[PDB]
């Protein structure tokens, strides 16, 4: 009737001494087999719980909703954030935020273009820019990052930036290395002991340095807005919430400046190098697969067509592809801890007690790679995604974006790129390495809140 069990902790240092060189979660992984699916770890001075396997966690996230709503924090960034913008709100300034950030892209301008259009538009960009490149190699990386961020952009900013523009390659940099640093070792030792780290050098200064330099960019954009705005024609995300500034009387309101720049620094950031990861390990995964890719493009040539660019309406008539994003991002594991959600109360759960306002981590991890419901789940496989006649089948532990009150509200966006983008690359080219197939290795740099594909090179070869 305490909190769960786990690992006996030390004063001070709590369980570092029975964690694991490698990692926070191959560390939690170990501490998994010993105590079941449900534990806790002492992450320095504090107490964090884990949630494993499936089960557990939509225990939790669904049936045990309203107490486990809340969001933890960072360490590395919370020095930027400490509770602003909808990613690490809480309370009534979470149900705000959240609120406003779903009903801007679920509603859109009244003249201004489709989600989907601007998703099409995009990739056209692309292609006509991979073939400018006349099958050189290059390192994906900023490509699939320009393109994510520029569907953003134009529904925060209403507008997008040229792929050889310099300002924009800058800060899509600050962006990458922001997200690597988090995920980095000492990143993961920060978790365990900020408040001694916070007064030496180290990452985190970077992590900020960083955020506040982005920010700044937001800040000024968001000042050339209100300049130009006009009360009944809003351009953009950034133009809906001035109008809600429009709240200036309405006596304690949770529509300040610091919300506007750290929300859409939120929205940019989360948007950008999330889908961008998952879109970069998928082609990597292509070159390793060519058996995939050849199988891929011919549903494309079979159901779309060499010359029509997809649409979504063309997810449905071809599963084989979906098959294979699906099994992209479940392999791809890109938060393998979630981000850390707070209970909201006293809460009971499985016979233990977690006390209000315990951190809880929720290793989504943990249910994309669940034996029972994928065998040989280390393995990358389209299969794991279709029935016996090559059927989609769709299946509960696939829960990339989590689950709950806290869920991906990108998820909509995120899938719609996957798609399109995907789908159009491979209509239009194919995929070669120096490196052979047998000799890809896709373990990653950097496996820490974030798993991040390890760098590579490629080329693109018109069809
Ligand atoms: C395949 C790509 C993506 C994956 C795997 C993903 C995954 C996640 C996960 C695991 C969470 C936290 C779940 C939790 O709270 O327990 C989350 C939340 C969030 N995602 Fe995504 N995401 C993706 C793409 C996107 C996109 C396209 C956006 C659009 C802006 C986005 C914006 C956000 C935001 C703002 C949150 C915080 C939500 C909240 O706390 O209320 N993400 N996502
Ligand atoms: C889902 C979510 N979105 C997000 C948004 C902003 C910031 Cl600073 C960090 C994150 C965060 C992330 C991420 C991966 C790098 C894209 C984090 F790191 F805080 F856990 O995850
Ligand atoms: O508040 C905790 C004080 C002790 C911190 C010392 C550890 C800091 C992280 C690396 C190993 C030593």
């Amino acid at each position: 009737g305490k909190l769960p069990p786990g690992p006996r902790p030390l004063p001070l240092l709590g369980n570092l001494l029975q964690m694991d060189r490698r990692g926070l979660l191959k560390s939690f992984l170990r501490f998994r087999e010993k105590y079941g699916d449900v534990f806790t770890v002492h992450l320095g001075p504090r107490p964090v719980v884990m949630l494993c396997g499936v089960e557990a966690i939509r225990e939790a996230l669904v049936d045990k909703a309203e107490a486990f709503s809340g969001r933890g924090k960072i360490a590395m960034v919370d020095p930027f954030f400490r509770g602003y913008g909808v990613i690490f709100a809480n309370g009534n300034r979470w149900k705000v935020l959240r609120r406003f950030s779903v009903t801007t892209m679920r509603d859109f301008g009244m003249g201004k273009r489709s989600v989907e259009e601007r998703i099409q538009e995009e990739a056209q960009c692309l292609i006509e820019e991979l073939r400018k490149s006349k099958g050189a190699l290059m390192d994906p990386t900023f490509l699939f990052q320009s393109i994510t961020a520029n569907i953003i952009c134009s529904i925060v900013f209403g507008k997008r930036f040229h792929y050889q523009d310099q300002e924009f390659l800058k800060m899509l940099n600050l962006f990458y290395q922001t997200f690597s640093l988090i995920s980095s070792v000492f990143g993961q030792l920060f978790e365990l002991f900020s408040g001694f780290l916070k007064h030496f050098p180290g990452a985190h200064r970077q992590v900020y340095k960083n955020l506040q330099e982005i920010n700044a960019y937001i800040g000024h954009s968001v000042e050339k807005h209100r300049e130009t705005l006009d009360p009944s024609a809003p351009r953009d995300l950034i133009d809906t919430y001035l109008l809600h500034m429009e709240k200036e009387k309405s006596a304690h309101s949770e529509f300040s400046h610091q919300n506007l720049n750290l929300n859409t620094l939120s929205l940019f950031f989360a948007g950008t190098e999330t889908t961008s990861t998952t879109l970069r390990y998928g082609f990597l995964l292509m070159l390793k697969y060519p058996h995939v890719a050849e199988r891929v493009y011919r549903e494309i040539e079979q159901v779309i067509g060499p010359h029509r660019p997809p649409e979504l309406h063309d997810r449905a008539k071809m599963p084989y592809t979906e098959a294979v994003i699906y099994e992209i991002q479940r392999f791809s594991d890109l938060l393998p801890m979630g981000v850390p959600h707070i209970v909201t109360q006293h809460t009971s759960f499985r016979g233990y007690i977690i006390p209000k306002d315990t951190e809880v981590f929720l290793i989504l991890s943990t249910a994309l790679h669940d034996p029972h419901y994928f065998e040989k789940p280390d393995a990358f496989n389209p299969d794991h995604f279709l029935d016996a006649n090559g059927a989609l089948k769709k299946t509960e532990a696939f829960i990339p974006f989590s689950l709950g009150k806290r869920i991906c509200l990108g998820e909509g966006i995120a899938r719609a790129e996957l798609f399109l983008f995907f789908t159009t690359i491979l209509q239009n080219f194919s995929m070669a390495s120096p490196v052979a197939p047998e000799d890809i290795d896709l373990t990653p740099q950097e496996c820490g809140v974030g798993k991040i594909p390890p760098t590579y090179q490629i080329r693109f070869l018109p069809r």
